[PDB]
């Protein structure tokens, strides 16, 4: 029942949860994001979630500190204390060939935006 | 009745409190805030409020891990203690499905701005 | 506010920016904030670092 | 402030402006380099 | 709108209370 | 027990028996919330909406 949607090019794991049975759904990373700390945000969702783990079917556990890029790509089995769910990631597309140069130009042209608009109050905040 | 207004690149939502019925305002940087710290600063404000959390209106509750401006993209539903509010003013305006044509607004504001200002006199007037 | 005390307080007022460039100047920075939260700029530059 | 006696203790020792010219040559930075590459 | 009623001895007073507006009481 | 406990030791035990609670509380047969100071033998009179 839990849903792995890719939303502006990023996960959306929506859970079923415990007590306050709802969706919660979960913003994340491939990169600076990790199972280690992806664990300990769903812990913090609900406090009453006693035993949770994840692995691939095969696997026991797979390891603190993954990549989740490395896991979206096979079917881990998600371990609730009552509940598991082995469920997979989707599809990610990609138009990185021609499309590619003006793209990544037009991703860089605004970061270059971003980082003249907020380096200023940077710049006195590393000077603090 | 919740609103939110871009006051100089900031989202301004402004929001009813249950502890002496005041409506107050929150000001917060759409980069450098998670969701979770938003609920922080409600529950911080004012400690009246038991139980807040932000449902997407699909149901789907939204967890403590987002971006704001990742949640501003949509409008959303917010549950204080018992009332709930579908605040919808977030602006969504980016319906163009066209960057480049963003980037040419962005660089007419920017040479707009660069005439308005007379700003290439400043310049001179830096360097004389 | 403070204890049923309402010092209204103004400060004394420099503008030192139109009102008009201040509107075009807040949708610069909306728009590159809408711009950086739709295509996803973070993911690309700690992809880079990766 | 002591209980009588006062010192004067004596110590030795736009913005929009900056930010609207980086995002404007932010803007003709490539454009201008790939010029002058030629 | 509060009130005070004697329930066993002891007074039980009743009020409003302005988060989630719920009347609540209290006995002492 | 009724001769020692109230309402906000009850509350306490079974805010700490689990984690994933964070609102509790006894209500009326009316509406109204019996407090915390409450005894549990003034309680035991009626039922409750717990």
């Amino acid at each position: 029942d839990v849903t792995v949607v890719y939303q502006n090019g990023l996960p959306v794991i929506s859970v079923r949860l415990p007590s306050r049975r709802e969706r919660c759904q979960f913003t994340l990373k491939p990169i600076s994001d990790s199972v280690g700390v992806f664990l300990r945000q769903l812990q913090e969702e609900d406090r009453g979630i006693d035993r949770v783990a994840i692995y691939s079917p095969d696997g026991v556990r797979v390891a603190a500190s993954t990549g989740i890029d490395l896991l979206l790509l096979d079917d881990f089995k998600l371990v609730i204390n009552d509940l598991t769910y082995h469920v997979r990631p989707p599809k990610r597309d990609l138009l990185s060939h021609e499309n590619a140069a003006t793209l990544n130009d037009v991703k860089t042209l605004v970061q270059q935006l971003y980082t003249t608009l907020c380096i200023e109050q940077h710049q006195l905040n590393k000077e603090r």
